């Protein structure tokens, strides 16, 4: 009988998912204890470990065969089950499984050992991209100087990994094939359950893909005013070791050198926030006190005690790339971030406290749905109250900005600053996961890796190396998450729907009115937000209980995803730049790049 095989499904997964949420605590554990502290021994227990809860996995999924789980009346029930069948990387034999992971660590352990040698000091070889190359590249004006750290990193962080990176993508498709997936790509894509989901990308990238086109000519002939025409060409690719981010992904810390209006203020409270004898801790407090102040659930005593927010002092190697960890019992979550005070940082640290946020909101959900949304709303969280947190209207109030005129050439400034950060992003974003998708498709031969990824970059981008790169070089693992085998589409997702549940928490919160001149979107405070809270509460103690579109819906009734939100954010500033280009004559577009010899 279905009718008691039901009843008996329903206790089978309330057991299972107690007995998941154990065994991950202890994977978990290792993950923590490797990437706080990256040694052989520790690496050696992770992947153990991981290896040992694959093989539970296994048992799990072929357990589900014994429920007639497609055939029950519960909605419910079948999204739990269907999850278990979910393997991923557990569904490879044990040998393959346990190579894959030596694979990973391999590669995201030789970006994390990544050193390099000064440019004025041959001697000194201890510079670390966190902070010391990443110190150079956001504040240097010397176009050979950077030219120099590109270089260096680019050639251990990502030339050094690239046979490791073709073993991954090899393991990567076998799994995803023995999950049935045609590829990683599909693989990645099933998390946001709807079989339109890259169209609609597409879709949304291409309306908003003339505002980057306006933002790019701008700041390429502001370039060309700073460094001269034998460094920045009018027609061709900004070199992209000129935009102040070792990626070019966002181009915010050369603000002070292409804002629209230099005899205006521009925001930047990292000198403000070191006077004010500012600290890591101060920072993760404040990122606390914003949740709090809208009745969101403040930071468990596990946090504080276990957390890890500055690079340790001595000598050992560690993953400095800030991340969130649920260890998926009660109010143990965890942080591990080598703070710097600045005003970016500051970000970050809301950046992370979101995640945390969410674990927090869901930890009561059973096992399976102790997750996001879609990987998307997971880093949309803290994004929302960064966006808020950058206004000018905030940082007055918490005494961080000082003598503030906000008069419309101070606001076009701010908008700029905070496009330089949003709308530059879109194009990066997406080529780092069309590329890892058309590896993992077999749409590129791998003679034609490396070329094949500054071809994007170039084509989305309109960017390029400071110097010629080959084949011979591989650099793609340059970056963090494609070394960290990190799905990056995420972050596309992220950066259009924060827009939707930052404009319907500002109006929730009486912060914006489009026909109320004195509540611009643009200056919206969430803080201290009781109903902007409520939204967030109603949508992250969902987890991934209902499909994203169920989770939008309790945040603000909508269920579509949209780039009406971040377009109506930045119309002010498209309006002033599309003129201010035709002002100055400005050419838009470029040519294809040389950069890259095949
Ligand atoms: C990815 O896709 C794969 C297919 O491309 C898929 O692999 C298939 O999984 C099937 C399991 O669902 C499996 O089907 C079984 O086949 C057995 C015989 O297969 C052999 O010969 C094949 C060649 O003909 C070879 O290719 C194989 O390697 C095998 O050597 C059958 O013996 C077996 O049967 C039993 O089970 C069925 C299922 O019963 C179902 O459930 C209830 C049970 O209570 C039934 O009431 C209900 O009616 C329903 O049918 C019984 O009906 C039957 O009585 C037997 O007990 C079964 O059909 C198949 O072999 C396998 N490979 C291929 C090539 O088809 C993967 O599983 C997919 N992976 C994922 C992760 O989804
Ligand atoms: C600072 C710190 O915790 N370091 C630890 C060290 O004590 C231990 O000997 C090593 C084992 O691999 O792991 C690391
Ligand atoms: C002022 C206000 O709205 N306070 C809310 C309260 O109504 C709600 O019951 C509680 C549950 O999380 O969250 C808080
Ligand atoms: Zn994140």
């Amino acid at each position: 009988a279905l009718v008691k095989e039901e009843i008996q499904a329903k206790e089978y997964l309330e057991n299972l998912n107690k007995e998941l949420a154990k065994r991950t605590n202890v994977e978990t554990e290792a993950a923590w204890a490797y990437g706080s502290n990256i040694t052989d021994e520790n690496e050696k227990k992770k992947n153990e470990i991981s290896a040992e809860l694959a093989k539970f996995m296994k048992e799990v999924a072929s357990d589900t065969t014994k429920f007639q789980w497609r055939s029950y009346q519960s909605e419910d029930l079948k999204r739990q089950f269907k999850a278990l069948t979910k393997l991923g990387y557990a569904a490879l034999p044990e040998d393959d499984y346990a190579e894959l992971l030596d694979t990973l660590s391999a590669m995201e352990s030789n970006f994390a050992k990544v050193k390099v040698c000064d440019y004025k000091d041959s001697t000194k070889c201890d510079l670390a991209l966190d902070p010391e190359i990443e110190e150079v590249i956001s504040k240097s004006r010397d176009h050979e100087e950077l030219a120099y750290y590109w270089r260096e990193f680019y050639d251990k962080a990502g030339t050094a990994v690239r046979s490791q990176f073709e073993r991954y993508v090899e393991l990567n498709t076998k799994a995803a094939k023995l999950n049935n997936f045609t590829s990683g790509a599909e693989a990645w894509l099933d998390e946001y359950e709807d079989d339109t989901f890259e169209q609609q990308l597409e879709d949304i990238f291409a309306d908003i893909r003339p505002l980057y086109q306006q933002i790019h000519g701008y700041v390429r002939f502001r370039l060309r005013k700073h460094y001269g025409d034998a460094v920045v060409s009018e027609t061709g690719p900004i070199p992209m070791h000129l935009l102040g981010n070792m990626w070019a992904q966002q181009w915010s810390e050369i603000a002070d050198i292409v804002s629209p209006f230099p005899e205006k203020p521009l925001v930047d409270v990292s000198a403000e926030m070191e006077k004010q004898g500012y600290t890591p801790l101060k920072m993760f407090q404040m990122g606390d006190d914003f949740f709090t102040s809208m009745n969101l659930t403040k930071l468990p005593q596990d946090f504080w005690d276990k957390s890890i927010i500055e690079k340790p002092t001595d000598g050992r190697d560690l993953v400095c790339h800030a991340s969130a960890w649920d260890f998926y019992l009660t109010d143990d979550v965890r942080i591990k971030q080598c703070t710097r005070v600045t005003q970016d940082q500051l970000f970050t640290v809301h950046h992370e406290l979101g995640h945390i946020q969410y674990f927090l909101q869901y930890q009561h959900q059973p096992f399976v749905y102790r997750t996001g949304a879609n990987p998307g709303f997971h880093e949309a969280v803290g994004d929302v109250l960064s966006l808020s947190v950058s206004t000018p209207k905030h940082l007055e109030k918490i005494g961080l900005l000082k003598d503030y005129v906000r008069d419309d050439e101070a606001r076009i400034n701010q908008l700029f600053l905070t496009a330089l950060d949003k709308i530059v992003f879109l194009p990066f974003a997406f080529t780092m996961d069309k590329y890892r998708w058309s590896l993992f498709r077999g749409e590129v031969d791998k003679a034609n890796w490396n070329c094949a990824f500054w071809k994007l970059r170039d084509e989305y981008s309109g960017i390029e190396p400071p110097v010629v790169r080959s084949e011979k070089d591989f650099d793609a693992p340059a970056k963090y998450h494609i070394s960290a085998d990190v799905e990056y589409l995420r972050y596309l997702v992220s950066f259009i729907i924060q827009f939707q549940f930052y404009k319907s928490a500002c109006i929730k919160a009486g912060q914006y009115d489009p026909d109320n001149v004195e509540l611009p979107l643009d200056n919206c405070d969430i803080y201290g937000s009781a109903a902007a809270g409520a939204a967030f509460h109603n949508m992250l103690s969902m987890g991934a209980s209902k499909p994203w579109p169920d989770a939008l819906e309790a945040f603000n009734g909508e269920r579509i995803m949209s780039g009406k939100a971040i377009a109506e954010y930045f119309e002010p500033l498209r309006v002033w730049l599309e003129a201010e280009n035709i002002k100055n004559n400005v050419h838009i577009g470029w040519t294809t790049s040389n950069k890259c010899v095949s």
